């Protein structure tokens, strides 16, 4: 019944909150009380350090990989928040952030880019796309395809309200590698895109298939995670200089 479907989704979207700090509605109404340092080039970035809290790409990198790192414990918190989930086998739960985790990391990086760039630093920094594309060797493309996949996706006008249930979607795939049992995943994506559905028609009455319409970027997230571990691949023969973290480089398997 209908009442169900609307509390699991308030459900989510306090949890949501309370599990990300740096919100949608706070990306957007930054990106639009205190405005962020723009880094767009070699000198403005050592601006930054002493404005905001080793090469100069490969320190980008660095930092867009604790990011990264913040991002998994934030979205693990998120995860056993979702009804059902704490109940799986231990090993499918792994399983289901091993492979879950950056197609979420990339759905909550479009809500802090505009086509322009990106908000960094819980928001008191932005650094423009074009910089990022400037940077050396294999570092100028690691943003270049998440920044074309943010400007589709953000066209969808999705608020967080929307982005909880879709980000729990996502997470209870089920279509993982490596589940041992796939059945009681698939009745909580069920329900959960039960709830989505609800949730979009309700929020977006007027947006024609919307629901469709992002079920079929779960396809555009799969390519850029796919594009994304290549491109790790090539730092790390390029790069034996250069370390990962191991909460990162584990779930890169
Ligand atoms: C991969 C990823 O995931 C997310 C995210 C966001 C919200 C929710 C979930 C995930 N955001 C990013 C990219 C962040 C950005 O790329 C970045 C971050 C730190 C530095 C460190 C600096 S700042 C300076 O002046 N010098 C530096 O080396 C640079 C760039």
């Amino acid at each position: 019944e209908s009442a169900d479907l609307r509390a699991l989704a308030k459900h989510l979207y306090d949890s949501y909150i309370k599990s990300f700090p740096l919100t949608k509605a706070k990306a957007r109404a930054i990106l639009t009380d205190k405005s962020p340092f723009v880094i767009y080039d070699m000198n403005s970035l050592m601006m930054g350090e002493d404005k905001i809290k080793k090469e100069v790409a490969i320190r980008i990198f660095q930092g867009c990989q604790f990011r990264s790192v913040e991002a998994v414990q934030e979205i693990t918190e998120y995860a056993k928040s979702i009804p059902g989930f704490v109940n799986l086998d231990l090993n499918d739960q792994v399983t289901l952030l091993k492979y879950g985790v950056h197609e979420i990391i990339y759905t909550m990086l479009a809500s802090l880019m505009n086509k322009d760039g990106v908000l960094i630093s819980e928001g008191q920094g932005f650094m423009t796309r074009e910089f990022l594309k400037s940077l050396r060797k294999p570092f100028g493309d690691f943003m270049e395809p998440k920044f074309e996949f943010a400007v589709k996706f953000n066209a969808l006008e999705l608020d967080d309200s929307d982005l909880a249930i879709f980000i729990a979607v996502i997470i209870l795939s089920g279509d993982r590698p490596g589940l041992l049992n796939v059945k009681p995943i698939e009745d909580i994506q069920d329900n959960l895109l039960q709830a989505l559905e609800l949730q979009l028609k309700l929020n977006h009455p007027e947006s024609s298939q919307l629901f469709a319409k992002l079920l079929q970027k779960m396809t555009d997230l799969r390519q850029i995670v796919t594009e994304h571990v290549q491109l790790l691949q090539v730092i790390k023969k390029t790069e034996t200089d250069m370390s990962l973290h191991p909460l990162l480089q584990e779930i890169e398997k």
